[PDB]
């Protein structure tokens, strides 16, 4: 049993995927940076639930950029997010931002 509020992000006291999940019942808008950009503008990819697997997300964007989850790589605060892992586990929800990197920059494809 436990309960309380939070403010600053602590490394030696991160919220468990179990708590992070409930903490946010509704959908959490996950912001993702553009492939080979930053100053430009980010996209808006929300997920009904956080429990979802990082992979399921890569698919959503994979449509806009037209790139297979395999090609594009997702990186999170902690590091390269694994499709097998979930979002809540990494503490991603209405606050955390993920980055999208393109596998081997094309060249003739500018913004």
């Amino acid at each position: 049993g436990s309960s309380g509020s939070s403010g600053k992000f602590d490394e030696s006291a991160l919220v468990p995927e179990d708590q992070f999940l409930a903490q946010h019942p509704g959908p959490a808008t996950i912001r993702v940076s553009k492939p080979n950009e930053n100053d430009g503008q980010f996209m808006e990819i929300t997920v009904q639930s956080l429990s979802e697997n990082v992979g399921s997300l890569k698919e959503k964007i994979a449509g806009e950029i037209q790139i297979p989850a395999n090609k594009q790589k997702l990186s999170g605060k902690a590091g390269f997010l694994k499709d097998n892992m979930s979002l809540a586990h990494y503490n991603v929800g209405a606050g955390e931002i993920l980055t999208l990197s393109l596998r081997e920059r094309s060249g003739p494809s500018s913004g």
